[PDB]
């Protein structure tokens, strides 16, 4: 069989569930193909806004098999906060298996609000020398034989997702999977062709990371701002200093986008999943700018719900498919 989890919608990302040390202390943080660590936030760490353990903590004292390795962790967010903690070591059970000795970071100090489970390529790991993340574990602890993964966020307000670790469900799309090289030599990140937003086309010839972690997607000023134009977007300052594209809020969500891809991929997403409720009263679009934000250009949640997507970490391959919402399984091994 092929280990699974459930994958559950908060609002800006999917939480997955993972239990840490003897004493199994259950957590729940974002499910990140656009980062490659485990971490959790300490049962006494300083948050720096808010309640960040709503989703779990961890109190490393109370597993006997907790094991620090007294490296610091530590990434830092363009707000110019950060997250700061120490890699440690310990058993962790998620899709219904277990791996043992499973370097991750506990967090002592954050501004975010919830620990990640990043499985992206090791070369994105905010760590040196490199280290086994968790794909990487899993296959070698024998749990699945390839390291992939597949994904299915499922529909706009479905009860939950889906990740199979190393395996397939090739009953949830439709068409074939169409496999893609990866465009980055540390992202999973394919070359996006084209997009024909409510038939407005404009020409792509870059790279996008398929990023499970980010709630909407950016794309380069290149495509954003002539787009903007012609679909009602709008840039509006969001403090101290940003902006970001706007939306009407209530409009006919008439329409899709559909996104090209190499080798005759294409995914269809309604323009439902460009409009996302915002600090209220407003809503921001769905797309927005690569380059002001400072990322690389990124296909988000709101386009992922649309596509069945397989991670192959060892081929260095996404493949594709429009997704088809359906309880119906069929799980194979990749």
């Amino acid at each position: 069989s092929s280990p699974s989890s459930p994958l559950y919608f908060e609002g800006p990302s999917y939480g997955i569930r993972v239990s840490v040390g003897s004493n199994k202390q259950e957590q729940q943080v974002v499910l990140d193909t656009g980062s490659s660590d485990f971490w959790v936030v300490d049962s006494s760490a300083s948050c720096q806004k808010g309640n960040c353990k709503q989703y779990g903590t961890f109190d490393p004292h109370s597993s006997t098999s907790f094991k620090s390795l007294g490296s610091s962790f530590s990434i830092g967010y363009g707000d110019k906060s950060s997250s700061i903690g120490t890699w440690g070591q310990d058993t962790i059970y998620l899709g219904g298996t277990s791996i043992t000795n499973q370097r991750f970071a506990d967090v002592t100090s954050t501004s975010v609000n919830q620990g990640i489970l990043g499985v992206g390529r090791v070369e994105t790991e905010s760590a040196n020398p490199p280290y086994d993340n968790v794909p990487i574990t899993l296959k070698k602890q024998g749990k699945i034989k390839t390291n992939a993964y597949s994904l299915y966020l499922n529909s706009p307000g479905a009860a939950t997702g889906t990740i199979i670790f190393g395996g397939v469900d090739n009953a949830k799309y439709s068409g074939k999977l169409i496999e893609e090289p990866l465009v980055s030599d540390r992202y999973l990140a394919v070359n996006l062709k084209s997009l024909n937003y409510n038939g407005d086309n404009s020409n792509a010839g870059f790279g996008v990371v398929v990023d499970s972690g980010t709630t909407i997607s950016y794309l380069p000023d290149s495509i954003v701002n002539d787009l903007a134009n012609k679909v009602g977007a709008y840039l509006e300052p969001v403090g101290l200093g940003n902006e970001l594209y706007f939306i009407d809020c209530n409009a006919n969500p008439q329409g899709s986008a559909s996104f090209t891809f190499d080798n005759g991929a294409k995914i269809t997403v309604p323009l439902s999943e460009f409009v996302l409720q915002s600090t209220a009263n407003a809503c921001v679009w769905g797309l927005q700018s690569s380059d002001r934000q400072n990322v690389p250009p990124i296909l988000g949640d709101n386009f992922l719900r649309h596509a069945y997507v397989v991670f192959n970490l060892d081929k260095e391959t996404v493949s594709l498919a429009q997704v088809k919402y359906t309880s119906a399984s069929s799980v194979s091994a990749i």
